[PDB]
This record gives structure tokens, C-alpha cells and sequence, in this order.
């Protein structure tokens, strides 16, 4: 969806429209310190969803 950093609110929200179906995984946090304030990976972000 986007080439740049997304942070929480984003992330969370892409996470959302990256897979919309059981709300992806987002409780351990292993991440969203990369992702915020630095570019992130689609593929590994449409990994977190089941």
C-alpha cells in the first residue's frame, strides 16, 4: 500500500487493510520501532495476519 513509515496508527491501519480479517496479529509488538521511523516491507507486514 505505501513505501514509507507508517507507525502504529498507520501500521495498525495497514496491518488492518494488509489483511482485514481477524484483525492481523498485533500483541507481542516485534516490531513498529522499524516500521515508523524507518520504511518497512509489505511482504513482511502481510505476514503478521493469518
Amino acid at each position: 500500500f505505501v513505501n514509507q513509515h507508517l507507525c502504529g496508527s498507520d501500521l495498525v491501519e495497514a496491518l488492518y487493510l494488509v489483511c482485514g480479517e481477524r484483525g492481523f496479529f498485533y500483541t507481542d509488538k516485534g516490531i513498529v520501532e522499524q516500521c515508523c521511523t524507518s520504511i518497512c516491507s509489505l511482504y513482511q507486514l502481510e505476514n503478521y495476519c493469518n
